[PDB]
Protein backbone atom coordinates (compact mmCIF):
# COMPACT_ATOMS: atom_id res chain seq x y z
CA UNK A 1 0.00 0.00 0.00
CA UNK A 2 2.98 2.12 -0.65
CA UNK A 3 2.65 1.40 -4.43
CA UNK A 4 6.32 2.38 -4.94
CA UNK A 5 7.54 -0.57 -2.84
CA UNK A 6 7.00 -4.34 -3.07
CA UNK A 7 4.47 -5.75 -0.58
CA UNK A 8 5.92 -8.63 1.42
CA UNK A 9 2.60 -10.53 1.37
CA UNK A 10 2.64 -10.67 -2.46
CA UNK A 11 6.24 -11.83 -2.92
CA UNK A 12 5.13 -15.39 -3.39
CA UNK A 13 8.08 -17.54 -2.50
CA UNK A 14 9.13 -20.14 -5.09
CA UNK A 15 12.64 -21.52 -4.29
CA UNK A 16 16.13 -20.54 -3.05
CA UNK A 17 18.59 -19.20 -5.61
CA UNK A 18 21.78 -18.67 -3.62
CA UNK A 19 23.52 -17.38 -0.52
CA UNK A 20 26.23 -14.81 0.06
CA UNK A 21 27.71 -13.11 3.12
CA UNK A 22 24.90 -11.31 4.96
CA UNK A 23 22.15 -12.44 2.60
CA UNK A 24 20.24 -15.11 0.76
CA UNK A 25 18.53 -14.71 -2.64
CA UNK A 26 15.15 -16.35 -3.40
CA UNK A 27 12.97 -16.58 -6.46
CA UNK A 28 9.47 -15.10 -5.94
CA UNK A 29 6.54 -14.25 -8.18
CA UNK A 30 5.37 -10.79 -7.26
CA UNK A 31 1.65 -11.26 -7.67
CA UNK A 32 -0.34 -8.36 -6.17
CA UNK A 33 -3.33 -8.94 -8.52
CA UNK A 34 -3.54 -12.55 -7.33
CA UNK A 35 -4.20 -13.80 -10.91
CA UNK A 36 -0.68 -15.21 -11.57
CA UNK A 37 0.20 -12.55 -14.09
CA UNK A 38 2.98 -10.92 -11.97
CA UNK A 39 6.68 -11.30 -12.76
CA UNK A 40 9.24 -13.56 -11.25
CA UNK A 41 11.86 -11.45 -9.36
CA UNK A 42 14.95 -12.29 -7.26
CA UNK A 43 14.70 -11.18 -3.63
CA UNK A 44 17.70 -10.67 -1.32
CA UNK A 45 16.93 -10.91 2.42
CA UNK A 46 19.04 -11.20 5.56
CA UNK A 47 19.92 -14.84 6.37
CA UNK A 48 17.84 -16.78 8.94
CA UNK A 49 23.44 -7.03 9.30
CA UNK A 50 20.57 -4.82 8.32
CA UNK A 51 22.85 -1.77 7.80
CA UNK A 52 24.95 -3.76 5.31
CA UNK A 53 21.97 -4.69 3.16
CA UNK A 54 20.79 -1.10 3.19
CA UNK A 55 24.20 0.08 1.96
CA UNK A 56 24.00 -2.54 -0.83
CA UNK A 57 20.52 -1.23 -1.72
CA UNK A 58 21.83 2.36 -1.98
CA UNK A 59 24.60 1.23 -4.30
CA UNK A 60 22.36 -0.82 -6.60
CA UNK A 61 19.77 2.00 -6.68
CA UNK A 62 22.57 4.21 -8.02
CA UNK A 63 23.55 1.73 -10.81
CA UNK A 64 21.86 1.26 -14.17
CA UNK A 65 23.79 -0.63 -16.87
CA UNK A 66 23.25 -3.35 -19.50
CA UNK A 67 25.74 -5.63 -17.71
CA UNK A 68 24.63 -4.90 -14.19
CA UNK A 69 21.73 -6.80 -12.53
CA UNK A 70 18.64 -4.56 -12.66
CA UNK A 71 17.46 -2.99 -9.41
CA UNK A 72 13.62 -3.22 -9.09
CA UNK A 73 12.86 -1.94 -5.61
CA UNK A 74 12.57 -2.60 -1.94
CA UNK A 75 10.22 -4.36 0.43
CA UNK A 76 10.10 -2.91 3.96
CA UNK A 77 9.15 -4.86 7.11
CA UNK A 78 13.46 -2.22 10.49
CA UNK A 79 13.96 -5.17 8.07
CA UNK A 80 14.31 -4.69 4.32
CA UNK A 81 14.53 -6.84 1.18
CA UNK A 82 16.26 -5.92 -2.07
CA UNK A 83 14.23 -6.76 -5.16
CA UNK A 84 16.06 -7.43 -8.44
CA UNK A 85 15.33 -8.90 -11.88
CA UNK A 86 15.57 -12.71 -12.06
CA UNK A 87 18.26 -14.17 -14.39
CA UNK A 88 17.19 -17.82 -14.90
CA UNK A 89 20.56 -19.34 -15.92
CA UNK A 90 22.14 -18.43 -12.57
CA UNK A 91 25.81 -17.63 -12.05
CA UNK A 92 28.67 -18.41 -14.40
CA UNK A 93 29.96 -20.77 -11.68
CA UNK A 94 26.95 -23.06 -12.08
CA UNK A 95 26.21 -22.35 -15.80
CA UNK A 96 29.63 -22.90 -17.34
CA UNK A 97 30.21 -26.53 -16.05
CA UNK A 98 26.85 -27.46 -17.60
CA UNK A 99 27.66 -25.84 -21.00
CA UNK A 100 31.21 -26.67 -22.08
CA UNK A 101 30.03 -27.92 -25.46
CA UNK A 102 27.77 -24.93 -25.96
CA UNK A 103 30.06 -22.06 -24.97
CA UNK A 104 33.15 -21.54 -27.14
CA UNK A 105 36.13 -19.21 -26.79
CA UNK A 106 34.44 -16.55 -28.94
CA UNK A 107 31.42 -16.52 -26.55
CA UNK A 108 33.82 -16.44 -23.53
CA UNK A 109 35.52 -13.33 -24.90
CA UNK A 110 32.10 -11.68 -25.38
CA UNK A 111 31.38 -12.36 -21.71
CA UNK A 112 34.82 -10.89 -20.84
CA UNK A 113 33.85 -7.69 -22.72
CA UNK A 114 30.44 -7.47 -20.97
CA UNK A 115 32.03 -7.96 -17.55
CA UNK A 116 34.62 -5.27 -18.34
CA UNK A 117 31.90 -2.90 -19.53
CA UNK A 118 29.85 -3.32 -16.28
CA UNK A 119 33.05 -2.88 -14.30
CA UNK A 120 34.18 0.26 -16.21
CA UNK A 121 30.72 1.72 -15.47
CA UNK A 122 30.95 0.77 -11.80
CA UNK A 123 34.36 2.46 -11.55
CA UNK A 124 33.13 5.58 -13.34
CA UNK A 125 30.57 5.82 -10.51
CA UNK A 126 33.48 5.69 -7.98
CA UNK A 127 32.76 2.24 -6.60
CA UNK A 128 35.10 -0.67 -5.99
CA UNK A 129 33.36 -4.04 -6.22
CA UNK A 130 35.63 -6.06 -3.91
CA UNK A 131 34.09 -9.49 -4.76
CA UNK A 132 34.49 -9.87 -8.50
CA UNK A 133 34.45 -13.64 -9.11
CA UNK A 134 32.49 -15.94 -11.41
CA UNK A 135 30.02 -16.82 -8.58
CA UNK A 136 28.82 -13.16 -8.84
CA UNK A 137 28.44 -13.01 -12.58
CA UNK A 138 24.87 -13.89 -13.62
CA UNK A 139 23.91 -15.28 -16.96
CA UNK A 140 20.86 -13.77 -18.61
CA UNK A 141 21.32 -16.00 -21.65
CA UNK A 142 23.92 -17.72 -23.75
CA UNK A 143 24.70 -14.29 -25.17
CA UNK A 144 24.67 -12.02 -22.15
CA UNK A 145 25.98 -11.82 -18.58
CA UNK A 146 25.61 -9.23 -15.79
CA UNK A 147 27.44 -8.41 -12.53
CA UNK A 148 24.86 -9.71 -10.06
CA UNK A 149 25.84 -8.94 -6.44
CA UNK A 150 27.29 -5.86 -4.62
CA UNK A 151 27.51 -6.96 -0.96
CA UNK A 152 31.16 -5.92 -0.47
CA UNK A 153 31.08 -2.90 -2.82
CA UNK A 154 32.43 0.38 -1.43
CA UNK A 155 32.67 4.03 -2.55
CA UNK A 156 36.08 5.62 -3.23
CA UNK A 157 36.00 9.29 -2.10
CA UNK A 158 36.31 11.94 -4.84
CA UNK A 159 39.98 12.65 -5.63
CA UNK A 160 41.04 9.58 -3.63
CA UNK A 161 42.55 6.48 -5.29
CA UNK A 162 41.58 3.83 -2.82
CA UNK A 163 39.20 2.88 -0.06
CA UNK A 164 40.68 1.57 3.21
CA UNK A 165 38.80 -1.45 4.48
CA UNK A 166 38.36 -1.75 8.22
CA UNK A 167 36.42 -5.01 8.09
CA UNK A 168 38.13 -7.68 5.85
CA UNK A 169 36.24 -10.69 7.28
CA UNK A 170 34.28 -11.53 4.12
CA UNK A 171 37.15 -11.03 1.72
CA UNK A 172 37.77 -13.51 -1.17
CA UNK A 173 41.56 -13.47 -0.66
CA UNK A 174 42.42 -15.73 -3.65
CA UNK A 175 40.82 -13.12 -5.92
CA UNK A 176 42.65 -10.17 -4.27
CA UNK A 177 45.53 -8.03 -5.36
CA UNK A 178 48.65 -7.67 -3.13
CA UNK A 179 47.70 -4.19 -1.90
CA UNK A 180 44.37 -5.51 -0.64
CA UNK A 181 46.12 -8.39 1.18
CA UNK A 182 49.07 -6.30 2.47
CA UNK A 183 47.31 -3.03 3.36
CA UNK A 184 43.51 -3.45 3.06
CA UNK A 185 43.64 -0.67 0.42
CA UNK A 186 41.22 -1.08 -2.50
CA UNK A 187 41.72 0.69 -5.83
CA UNK A 188 39.85 0.38 -9.11
CA UNK A 189 43.10 -1.38 -10.17
CA UNK A 190 42.37 -3.94 -7.45
CA UNK A 191 39.08 -4.85 -9.26
CA UNK A 192 41.15 -5.21 -12.46
CA UNK A 193 43.27 -7.86 -10.66
CA UNK A 194 40.07 -9.68 -9.58
CA UNK A 195 38.81 -9.52 -13.11
CA UNK A 196 41.98 -11.33 -14.34
CA UNK A 197 41.17 -14.09 -11.83
CA UNK A 198 37.53 -14.16 -13.00
CA UNK A 199 38.73 -14.45 -16.63
CA UNK A 200 40.82 -17.46 -15.55
CA UNK A 201 37.70 -19.06 -14.08
CA UNK A 202 35.74 -18.28 -17.27
CA UNK A 203 38.41 -19.93 -19.45
CA UNK A 204 38.48 -23.08 -17.28
CA UNK A 205 34.65 -23.20 -17.40
CA UNK A 206 34.64 -22.83 -13.62
CA UNK A 207 35.96 -26.37 -13.06
CA UNK A 208 36.21 -26.77 -9.27
CA UNK A 209 39.68 -28.41 -9.54
CA UNK A 210 40.97 -25.35 -11.39
CA UNK A 211 39.47 -22.74 -9.08
CA UNK A 212 41.82 -19.90 -8.02
CA UNK A 213 41.51 -21.16 -4.40
CA UNK A 214 42.34 -24.75 -5.27
CA UNK A 215 45.24 -23.69 -7.50
CA UNK A 216 46.86 -21.23 -5.08
CA UNK A 217 46.43 -23.72 -2.19
CA UNK A 218 48.54 -26.19 -4.20
CA UNK A 219 51.27 -23.54 -4.57
CA UNK A 220 51.37 -22.40 -0.97
CA UNK A 221 50.12 -25.44 0.98
CA UNK A 222 46.64 -26.07 2.39
CA UNK A 223 47.14 -26.16 6.16
CA UNK A 224 48.71 -22.78 7.01
CA UNK A 225 45.59 -21.49 8.80
CA UNK A 226 46.13 -17.83 9.75
CA UNK A 227 49.42 -17.81 7.83
CA UNK A 228 47.56 -18.50 4.55
CA UNK A 229 47.45 -14.87 3.38
CA UNK A 230 51.08 -14.38 4.37
CA UNK A 231 52.17 -17.28 2.14
CA UNK A 232 49.92 -16.06 -0.68
CA UNK A 233 51.55 -12.64 -0.54
CA UNK A 234 55.03 -14.23 -0.48
CA UNK A 235 54.14 -16.27 -3.57
CA UNK A 236 52.84 -13.19 -5.40
CA UNK A 237 55.94 -11.16 -4.42
CA UNK A 238 58.01 -13.95 -6.02
CA UNK A 239 56.13 -13.25 -9.23
CA UNK A 240 54.11 -16.44 -9.42
CA UNK A 241 50.62 -16.29 -10.99
CA UNK A 242 47.89 -18.71 -12.11
CA UNK A 243 49.02 -20.46 -15.30
CA UNK A 244 47.56 -20.14 -18.81
CA UNK A 245 44.57 -22.43 -19.01
CA UNK A 246 45.07 -25.00 -21.71
CA UNK A 247 43.02 -23.90 -24.74
CA UNK A 248 43.55 -20.24 -23.78
CA UNK A 249 45.47 -18.58 -26.62
CA UNK A 250 48.54 -16.55 -25.78
CA UNK A 251 46.93 -13.27 -26.86
CA UNK A 252 44.20 -13.73 -24.24
CA UNK A 253 46.69 -14.81 -21.59
CA UNK A 254 48.64 -11.60 -22.21
CA UNK A 255 45.51 -9.58 -21.40
CA UNK A 256 45.06 -11.61 -18.22
CA UNK A 257 48.70 -10.99 -17.24
CA UNK A 258 48.19 -7.25 -17.63
CA UNK A 259 45.64 -7.45 -14.77
CA UNK A 260 48.27 -9.08 -12.57
CA UNK A 261 51.11 -6.57 -12.36
CA UNK A 262 52.18 -6.40 -8.71
CA UNK A 263 51.86 -2.56 -8.58
CA UNK A 264 48.30 -1.22 -9.13
CA UNK A 265 49.52 1.67 -11.38
CA UNK A 266 51.13 -0.86 -13.73
CA UNK A 267 47.86 -2.68 -14.44
CA UNK A 268 45.70 -2.22 -17.50
CA UNK A 269 42.41 -0.30 -17.17
CA UNK A 270 39.00 -1.85 -17.87
CA UNK A 271 38.63 0.40 -21.01
CA UNK A 272 41.93 -0.99 -22.32
CA UNK A 273 40.67 -4.54 -21.67
CA UNK A 274 37.41 -3.90 -23.48
CA UNK A 275 39.35 -2.72 -26.52
CA UNK A 276 41.92 -5.54 -26.20
CA UNK A 277 39.24 -8.22 -26.22
CA UNK A 278 37.27 -6.56 -29.05
CA UNK A 279 40.39 -6.67 -31.27
CA UNK A 280 40.27 -10.49 -30.88
CA UNK A 281 36.63 -10.61 -31.97
CA UNK A 282 35.88 -10.84 -35.72
C1 LIG B 1 24.45 -15.01 -9.02
C2 LIG B 1 23.56 -14.15 -8.08
C3 LIG B 1 24.50 -13.27 -7.23
C4 LIG B 1 25.09 -14.03 -6.03
N1 LIG B 1 23.96 -14.74 -5.40
C5 LIG B 1 23.67 -14.59 -4.12
O1 LIG B 1 22.75 -15.20 -3.58
C6 LIG B 1 24.48 -13.58 -3.34
C7 LIG B 1 23.89 -13.44 -2.00
N2 LIG B 1 23.46 -13.30 -0.93
C8 LIG B 1 23.20 -15.70 -6.22
C9 LIG B 1 22.44 -14.86 -7.23
N3 LIG B 1 21.59 -15.69 -8.16
C10 LIG B 1 21.79 -17.13 -8.32
C11 LIG B 1 20.57 -15.16 -8.92
N4 LIG B 1 19.87 -15.98 -9.77
C12 LIG B 1 18.90 -15.45 -10.57
N5 LIG B 1 18.54 -14.14 -10.58
C13 LIG B 1 19.24 -13.35 -9.74
N6 LIG B 1 19.08 -12.03 -9.55
C14 LIG B 1 20.00 -11.59 -8.62
C15 LIG B 1 20.75 -12.65 -8.15
C16 LIG B 1 20.25 -13.79 -8.90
Amino acid sequence: VDPTHFEKRFLKRIRDLGEGHFGKVELCRYDPEGDNTGEQVAVKSLKPHIADLKKEIEILRNLYHENIVKYKGICTENGIKLIMEFLPSGSLKEYLPKNKNKINLKQQLKYAVQICKGMDYLGSRQYVHRDLAARNVLVESEHQVKIGDFGLTKAIETDKEYYTVKDDRDSPVFWYAPECLMQSKFYIASDVWSFGVTLHELLTYCDSDSSPMALFLKMIGPTHGQMTVTRLVNTLKEGKRLPCPPNCPDEVYQLMRKCWEFQPSNRTSFQNLIEGFEALLK
